[PDB]
């Protein structure tokens, strides 16, 4: 019965049913358009950024379409788990930070991580696609981990 945050979007989509490919600047005018007409504010906030960025938006599509919620601790733990490929590489990626000894190398490091994510965004418009939930599962947990290393490379400093 409650409203999905597709629905709180009508212009935007029109069929009002979970999609992948969003049209972000028709989503971005849409949002200014309905802001523009506290609480209400504060629930149109959440859907609009839910939608706008990637992993927030994959994790919110497999909880309506395939009924997995990613954002809860044990159900990315059993999918991360089955992994430990995946997890030995991001580990990996940790460690080679921890090495780096200037500027210059975590700049590099984060460029690589930000190509991880582009092409992790555009394997999942294909599996959204295709409707391979499965494969979308195992894509948005990895996209968290490089994610959450964004920030590691931003927060970095030169020193002991």
């Amino acid at each position: 019965f409650t409203s999905t945050f597709y629905e709180l979007f009508p212009k935007t989509f029109p069929k009002k049913l979970p999609i992948w490919t969003i049209d972000q600047s028709r989503l971005r005018k849409e949002y200014r358009q309905l802001q523009a007409q506290s609480e209400q504010s504060s629930t149109l906030n959440q859907a609009y950024h839910t939608l706008k960025d990637p992993l927030r938006r994959s994790q919110y599509m497999l909880k309506l379409l395939r009924n997995i919620d990613l954002t809860q601790e044990q159900t990315s733990n059993e999918v991360t788990t089955s992994d430990p490929q995946l997890l030995l590489k991001v580990l990996d990626i940790h460690d080679e930070l921890s090495q780096m000894d200037d500027e210059a190398g975590v700049k590099l490091l984060e460029k690589q991580n930000k190509e991880r994510i582009q092409d992790i965004e555009a394997q999942l418009g294909q599996c959204y696609n295709d409707k391979d939930y499965a494969a979308a599962v195992k894509l948005t947990v990895e996209l968290k981990y490089w994610y959450n290393l964004a920030k590691a490379f931003k927060d970095w400093a030169p020193g002991k």
